[PDB]
């Protein structure tokens, strides 16, 4: 049981430590089950930040709970991993917003956890870091403060709120007003323009009880949650990989060119068939392949490209296309700056895309379409923050996307454009 483990620990909390600087990971392995049960845990917890992963894949999963550092930005939680090159596993988790938060704004909300506990494949670890400027025994104290304090897992609660009414940023008028004046510009070959649904809700939403919800219906999706405290968090489940890094090798991939899924079997893949054979489709793939590589060649030594691939998600089928590069360096401040944001969320050409949201948009991403994820030495892996949400008290933002075209109706956009997972009042 983790309680005997966390007893462990606090045993050897209490033995001494250095009354000096410095930094150090206590690390325990954990028996599998643990690693089974960690969005029960970590929601039970009344210690933030709490910051949940579950890796598209199924093989990778983690509870982080409590801070020993915070960063705000990419540069200085970087820096902060290059010069502890001694420590095997220090990792720092979160997020990296679209545009920079308040949380001055930051352009990333990035952590050492106090408490990690990580599953890969079936091993489960527990991770405790300490961490001070002036004594590791202080922090080791402040540590079992922290322990003595943990609450027993407990079973997910049911997913309880329901809708009391809705509003859309932008509203009708404001979306078409916006796609007109994009489809006068692109008279810009294509832009991406966002919208939130800002439900409120007759109580608090419990983000454990709505991200196990969305765990059980979008499958091959990447699930994040950061609970900035017991009211603020952002959440979601995104399909898309933004980067892995595993020393200087890299893998991104293009992730566009959709078709509708269906319930059965058959019937997706006669359209996934379809999919794969669509020029139009293959070529907006290949457009956003082509950006990536262009946005990688002066850090790498070299890239290349998989063979198309279907993704069958809950509503729609994507192209896929894998993206492998060796780079030059192992610098994920690099690898940041040049992948996000990305064509997929932006638009077509990459700047005049990114000018264009940035002048007409009349509301910030926040930390939508940005990134969720982790960094370490060996390691660094970031999903687009994609299909998300704020979650804030009783209201819950929705975020969607819409790439608008030359042939691009406003009103078929909108009726186009995480929600069916919450019933109304």
């Amino acid at each position: 049981q983790l309680s005997g483990l966390l007893g462990e620990l606090r045993q050897k909390l209490c033995a001494g430590f250095p009354e000096q600087a410095g930094i150090q990971q206590l690390i325990f392995p954990a028996p599998g089950l643990v690693g089974r049960q960690l969005l029960e845990w970590l929601t039970a917890q009344t210690h933030f930040p709490q910051f949940y992963w579950r890796h598209r894949d199924n093989h990778e999963e983690a509870a982080v709970c409590g801070q020993t550092r915070s960063f705000a930005d990419m540069k200085d939680a970087d820096d902060f991993i290059q010069q502890n090159p001694d420590a095997n596993g220090l990792r720092i988790w979160g997020l990296n917003a679209f545009e920079p938060v308040m949380v001055n704004a930051q352009a990333s909300f990035l952590f050492l956890p106090r408490l990690e506990i990580l599953r890969r494949g079936k091993k489960t670890s527990l991770t405790l870091n300490l961490s001070s400027e002036t004594s590791l025994q202080k922090d080791a104290l402040q540590a079992i403060t922290f322990i003595d304090q943990l609450m027993a897992a407990r079973a997910l609660p049911v997913l309880n709120a329901r809708i009391q009414h809705s509003s859309h940023t932008p509203g009708y008028p404001q979306w078409r007003n916006l796609i007109q004046q994009a489809l006068n510009d692109i008279e810009l070959d294509k832009v991406v323009l966002a919208r939130t649904t800002t439900l409120t809700l007759n109580k608090p939403l419990s983000c454990a009880a709505f991200m196990a919800a969305s765990r059980q219906v979008n499958h091959r999706c990447y699930h994040f949650m950061l609970r900035f405290d017991d009211r603020q968090a952002f959440l979601g489940s995104s399909p898309e990989r933004l980067y892995l890094r595993q020393q200087l090798h890299l893998e991104t991939e293009a992730l566009a060119g959709t078709v509708s899924n269906l319930d059965s079997d058959p019937q997706a893949a006669v359209l996934a068939d379809w999919l794969m054979h669509d020029e139009k489709n293959q070529r907006e793939n290949l457009l956003v392949v082509d950006d990536i590589c262009q946005r990688l060649q002066g850090g790498v030594t070299a890239v290349d490209v998989m063979p198309p691939e279907i993704i069958r998600l809950r509503k729609v089928q994507h192209l896929r296309r894998r993206i492998c590069a060796q780079l030059s360096r192992a610098s994920d401040t690099d690898c940041l700056q040049r992948l996000q944001p990305t064509a997929a969320v932006a638009g077509l050409p990459r700047e005049a895309a990114r000018q264009f949201i940035a002048k007409h948009e009349l509301f910030s991403r926040g930390w939508y379409a940005g990134s969720a994820g982790y960094l370490s030495l060996k390691r660094t892996e970031f999903s687009v923050a994609l299909r998300s949400a704020r979650v804030d008290g009783q209201q819950i933002h929705l975020y969607a996307g819409a790439g608008i075209v030359a042939g691009s109706d406003a009103e078929q956009e909108w009726q186009e454009i995480l929600q069916s997972l919450l019933e109304h009042e």
